[PDB]
């Protein structure tokens, strides 16, 4: 990931955050010269097993994803194959009627993790499962309303078949979180200001994250 | 783009109102085996041609965006090569307590447009001016707060070296609105008054596009 020194994490943890509260990640490999690379989106999650929950530094930890296995992608995911997991979060134009100062142009502030790492297939039907039930649990806790399972677990076995779930071993991960650094902090404070002032829930993101970065 | 048949795009001005609403794209291309595929975050605009032209599926429209000539994918851009543009809009979690129905299984209802396309490196100082003059033109004008950029055209001729305009001609663009479509009309409705209730304006989003897609 191409990434400005003054835009990157101050901390590892923001990588972990963002991916938390926005793991709809869009999974991307090669493709074929004429076809291009192939890209889709569907929910990761830690591997129970090893990582458990998100760490600070992503290196060497185990994420695990499902798409359809009718989904071409599926077929070109080979063990070995590397494979890129971008996941956005806030993000909100900037207008340079904000900043008060000429001359200026615009720009997008936005927040992005790129995770990048190395693609195994899954293939047991129970492991697979595993997955699945995992991405349900733990979507549901952090995001639901205490859906219980227990009577869905029978219409879990009889679609799962079509499940193509995987594992990815982290190799890197790096987050682009531009948030207007390169700007004095006054103008930033202004620029955060307006967004924390706005109806948009995805501003206000926008501007939390802005007052988080040091003076 | 694999999209199954109920989640395609209502209507080809879908795909148009998703872009434009939401026009810092991800655009990839193909890397190496050992580094995988290039991506970079950057503003897409149309031609200023393609409105007077307008392709109803968006095939052989062309767009227009810029990233850093210092970033590494500039150096792989090529003239010929296929991109990938990819769009995203609103979005949530759709936990299935709100379905009223055994079974179910929890789901993520999102909105995508992925625009497949050949490039073309724009490299005239010119050419490459018009693009980004464009671009903060309209997203000023479409999002911004009435800023003029007259007293600032010479701070752009100053930068606009380091900027790497390109130009895509699009060969293919498919919408993904994943939108519970597959669920009776009583249960979308759940969902929908559920998310359009919860004053976070990504859910009342989700749930007003949800409230437009016809019964399939
Ligand atoms: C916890 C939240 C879950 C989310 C957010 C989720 C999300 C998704 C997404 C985005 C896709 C499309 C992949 C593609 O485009 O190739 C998909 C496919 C699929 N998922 Fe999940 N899934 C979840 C849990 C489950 C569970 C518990 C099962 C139980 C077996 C399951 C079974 C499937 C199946 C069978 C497919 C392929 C056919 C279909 O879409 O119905 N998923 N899922
Ligand atoms: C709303 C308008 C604009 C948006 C959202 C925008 C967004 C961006 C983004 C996201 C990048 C980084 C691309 C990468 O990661 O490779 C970038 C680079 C760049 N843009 Fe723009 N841009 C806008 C307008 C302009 C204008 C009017 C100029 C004037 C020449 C300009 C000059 C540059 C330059 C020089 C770079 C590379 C070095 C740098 O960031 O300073 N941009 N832009
Ligand atoms: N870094 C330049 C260009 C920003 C607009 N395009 O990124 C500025 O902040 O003035
Ligand atoms: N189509 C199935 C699978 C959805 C979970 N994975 O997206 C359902 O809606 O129950």
């Amino acid at each position: 990931m191409f990434v400005p020194s003054y835009y990157r994490e101050p901390h590892g943890s923001w990588m972990a955050e963002l991916i938390r509260g926005n793991p709809l990640a869009m999974a991307v490999i090669n493709g074929s010269t004429d076809d291009g690379p192939f890209a889709t989106h569907l929910p990761i999650i830690p591997d129970p097993r090893t990582t458990g929950e998100w760490p600070d530094d992503l290196t060497g930890a185990n994420l695990l994803g499902h798409m359809n296995r009718a989904n071409p992608q599926w077929q070109e995911l080979e063990t070995g194959k590397v494979i890129l997991l971008a996941f956005t979060g806030p993000h909100a134009y900037v207008s340079p009627a904000l900043y008060g100062v000429t001359p200026a142009a615009p720009t997008w502030n936005f927040t992005s993790v790129h995770v990048r790492g190395v693609v195994e297939k899954i293939e047991s039907l129970e492991e697979t499962l595993d997955v699945v039930r995992a991405t349900a649990g733990s979507f549901e806790a952090r995001f639901g309303d205490d859906w219980d399972p227990s009577d869905s677990i029978d219409y879990f076995r009889k679609i799962v078949p079509g499940v193509g779930a995987f594992r990815v071993t982290v190799t890197s991960a790096h987050g682009m979180f531009k948030l207007s650094q390169e700007q004095p902090a006054e103008v930033r404070d202004r620029v955060q200001k307006s967004f924390s002032g706005r109806g948009c829930s995805r501003h206000r993101e926008t501007a939390e994250l802005m007052g988080r970065v040091p003076q």
